[PDB]
């Protein structure tokens, strides 16, 4: 069964629900399994208590810079970077989720969530997952963005884990 | 005052294949363009001459300016790591648009892109701050060794860079 993980959102600090995302193991089993561990905890470092720091609205919801948190920083479970595992999956739409990169084969734990179809992006950046629940809440975060990305609410991973 | 200008000189494989000359908006944005402009002539002891292009996506954009890690994960300004998004009065109006990639606001170093079409859907995210001059075929040059994840196929380099008259 294709893992499943949840972060649970809050705006300055007050919780606004949860988003369930379905991570594709059985396509991209090295990738999700980063996005899987970052998002439990369990190698001492990942997602709980960090944001989204480019929210930029019709396009998508980015975060997973725990080290910097400003787009400069991340690492995964396998060092600070690793490679591109493949591009079976697409951008279709809403709710894709996505490696954040700024070249090839430099995967760290940055991620995207599209908040429409993203076409541009396929074969550029590996598809890993989808969201299962929740999408309601990406609209809400969605609305705090603009252009550039900046936000103005803080929006956070108050906690995250793996659901089972 | 015009503005000013500034070449690099393009390899591939070591093989000289021409130049790519720039104006810089300095008029509109002057620390952005002040940043590419020293980044290219060296003067700090640090910059772009024997850096690469590490993602090239036909169609889309040319990618460097990472001198140190020569992969995306790297660079500097010459204001320290990072420096702020000066204005984003100036649009991807075309081919040879210069402009600052980013991953996030406030977060311009040293890696740019060359822009091969006009891109509207980046306009007030990432800072405009020149165009190309002379070599737009060097560019086009240049994405015949690019693919859709930007990986190339033989290494495209900065041989070397300055400042024109």
């Amino acid at each position: 069964v294709n893992p499943t993980v949840f972060f649970d959102i809050a705006v300055d600090g007050e919780p606004l629900g949860r988003v369930s995302f379905e991570l594709f193991a059985d396509k991209v089993p090295k990738t999700a399994e980063n996005f899987r561990a970052l998002s439990t905890g369990e190698k001492g470092f990942g997602y709980k208590g960090s944001c989204f720091h480019r929210i930029i609205p019709g396009f998508m919801c980015q975060g997973g810079d725990f080290t910097r948190h400003n787009g400069t920083g991340g690492k995964s479970i396998y060092g600070e970077k690793f490679e591109d595992e493949n591009f079976i999956l697409k951008h279709t739409g809403p709710g894709i989720l996505s490696m954040a990169n700024a070249g090839p084969n430099t995967n760290g734990s940055q991620f995207f969530i599209c908040t429409a179809k993203t076409k541009w992006l396929d074969g550029k950046h590996v598809v890993f997952g989808k969201v299962k629940e929740g999408m309601n809440i990406v609209e809400a975060m969605e609305r705090f963005g603009s252009r550039n990305g900046k936000t103005s609410k803080k929006i956070t991973i108050a906690d995250c884990g793996q659901l089972e």
